[PDB]
């Protein structure tokens, strides 16, 4: 509909992810990228498992499969282009999320939750400070009911008197601090549930966990 205009990287880190990270630990944005690049993405995940890409998460160690992805990959283009958008966003949030200095992150982990009541237990993502601060994921299920459905995310942000439900929706990004204070579960998935993962590294942190 085009009485509606993209905020741009600036405006959305600024004015909203900064603020709310800041307060909540957590934030949700929906449209990110629009129904066409989000259809796009979701054509090349469904690809990646359709060729059989994805490995069961039971080995990396949970029902769910991973791929990841640099972004470069041929049939992978669109998922690289979220991943420079996701980049983008946090390049504008400076020094401004905490007292973190983000310098890097991981490739894209494609999940894959394959219905049957599969989903992941209560986790923190970074328990032991390996050096990722910052949570990212994109969610790129059309039409997805999860009063049907399920699979959705619940986070438990550490002493609050509230918790966060985050349907898997169609174009929605996600950030939260990736360490202890944000545990989370994504509870039983009825359909097939797809979102990509990236996570960024605090210089200092990532840098005292090698070294
Ligand atoms: C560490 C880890 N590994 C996998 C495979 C996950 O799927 C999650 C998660 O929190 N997923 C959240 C979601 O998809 O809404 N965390
Ligand atoms: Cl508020
Ligand atoms: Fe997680």
């Amino acid at each position: 509909h085009h009485h509606h205009h993209h905020l741009p990287a600036l405006k959305l880190a600024l004015e909203y992810i900064v603020p709310c990270m800041n307060k909540h630990g957590i934030c949700v944005v929906d449209d990110f990228l629009g129904k066409e690049t989000g259809q796009q993405i979701g054509d090349e995940v469904r690809a990646l498992h359709d060729t059989g890409k994805f490995t069961d998460g039971q080995l990396v160690s949970r029902g769910d499969k991973i791929t990841w992805i640099e972004g470069k990959e041929p049939g992978c283009e669109t998922i690289g282009l979220l991943m420079s958008s996701m980049d983008d966003l946090i390049r504008h949030c400076n020094g401004k999320l905490g007292s973190y200095k983000i310098n890097g992150r991981t490739k894209a982990m494609v999940a894959c939750y394959p219905g049957n009541g599969t989903g992941y237990v209560r986790h923190v993502d970074n328990p032991n400070g390996d050096g990722r601060c910052v949570t990212c994921i994109y969610y790129l299920n059309k039409d997805w009911d999860a009063k049907v459905s399920g699979g959705i995310l619940r986070i438990f942000p550490e002493g609050k008197a509230q918790f966060a439900d985050i349907e898997p929706k169609f174009d929605r990004l996600l950030f939260f601090w990736s360490d202890r204070r944000n545990p989370h579960e994504v509870q039983p998935a009825y359909a097939t549930r797809y979102a990509i993962t990236v996570w960024y590294f605090d210089a200092d942190e990532r840098a005292r966990a090698k070294v």
